[PDB]
């Protein structure tokens, strides 16, 4: 008797109704544009896996931005492509407008639509409360969408949130990690940045679900509430347990683990020990009081869960009272 096996709460089977060709990336044949229809202007940032440039579409003199693939396995870019041309549309996804190749090197490039915003790293500690509740509502409309569409993040962060702050726009960007989900399929531990790893990912659970982004949101938005970058400060793979287990306690980590029959490592059940869970009003402070309401400390209890089937869906987060004044203010 192995770990217990799980499904997604929600959206457990999008997929499985669709046809083949929507999931079935490898299949997906790319049809690859003209690269020369680009000219690159200037440079916008770096990340892990690409370079990102503004640049130009010479056809219709229309501002485009270019992201140059970092060398990965191929079957890597034609996940990614297919994900972002299923998501293309969506509310608060970046847009995908074209796939172009290198003529020498062979290099893939990812074509978007311009929008003249910033990172959200760079704004989101100096945000006012409602700005919080705002921007939070946002990210929920495209992860709730992107669930929807059958699809998980795994990399949600400060990082890959893209602001238009003049415009309050909002995009979920990089989506080089992002996977399909399909029931009972087993997927891989080595995603999401350290801060931002779900329990499920930090003891090697594989089962996992859309409610891997939940936990990562629910990370952003300590962060923001209580002015602590990150919130969970793990310094490698095992002491980012701990600091969550120092938080939330250690019993619901065994109940956790125990619920699905999680063989633990051995020395590494001895290095969490035994830790009481500490109430969300400890962490707050002078200077982030005026972020910190009871509303959003129940919502956030109601994201960081070790049980990723009790962690509130996008849809059950955007009903929480947290946002019930934005929503109001979302009709107009
Ligand atoms: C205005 C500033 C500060 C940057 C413009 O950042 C943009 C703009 C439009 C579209 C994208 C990015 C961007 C993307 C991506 C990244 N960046 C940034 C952080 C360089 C990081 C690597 C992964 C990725 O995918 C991406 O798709
Ligand atoms: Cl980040
Ligand atoms: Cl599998
Ligand atoms: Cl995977
Ligand atoms: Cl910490
Ligand atoms: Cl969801």
């Amino acid at each position: 008797s192995g770990p217990v096996p799980s499904r997604a709460r929600v959206y457990t089977d999008v997929n499985t109704h669709r046809p083949r060709e929507y999931w079935d990336y490898e299949s997906h044949v790319v049809e690859w544009g003209n690269q020369d229809d680009y000219q690159l202007v200037r440079k916008l940032g770096r990340g892990k896996y690409s370079e990102v440039f503004e640049a130009i579409n010479i056809t219709n003199n229309e501002k485009v931005v270019v992201k140059i693939l970092k060398p990965v396995k191929k079957k890597k870019i034609k996940r990614e492509i297919k994900i972002l041309e299923n998501l293309r549309g969506g509310p608060n996804i970046i847009t995908l407008a074209d796939i172009v190749k290198d003529p020498v090197s062979r290099t893939p490039a990812l074509v978007f639509e311009h929008v003249n915003n910033t990172d959200f790293k760079q704004l989101y500690q100096t945000l006012t409360d409602y700005d919080i509740r705002f921007y939070m509502y946002e990210i929920l409309k495209a992860l709730d969408y992107c669930h929807s569409m059958g699809i998980m993040h795994r990399d949600v962060k400060p990082h890959n949130v893209m602001i238009d702050h003049e415009h309050r726009k909002l995009r979920l960007i990089d989506w080089g990690l992002a996977e399909f989900y399909h029931p009972g399929q087993e997927y891989n531990v080595r995603v999401a940045s350290r801060y931002f790893k779900g329990p499920e990912l930090l003891v090697d659970y594989q089962m996992y679900d859309y409610s891997l982004d939940m936990w990562s949101l629910g990370c952003m938005l300590a962060s923001m509430i209580f002015r602590k970058e990150p919130f969970f400060h793990g310094h490698d793979n095992y002491d980012q347990l701990v600091r969550i287990a120092k938080v939330l306690g250690t019993e619901d980590l065994y109940d956790y683990i125990d619920k699905y029959n999680i063989e633990l490592d051995p020395r590494f059940n001895d290095i969490l020990g035994r830790h009481s869970r500490k109430r969300w009003e400890r962490f707050v402070h002078s200077e982030n009081q005026h972020l910190v309401s009871p509303e959003a400390l129940d919502f956030l209890d109601k994201l960081l869960r070790y049980d990723h089937q009790s962690r509130l869906t996008a849809r059950e987060a955007m009903e929480h009272p947290y946002f019930y004044t934005v929503v109001k203010d979302q009709a107009r």
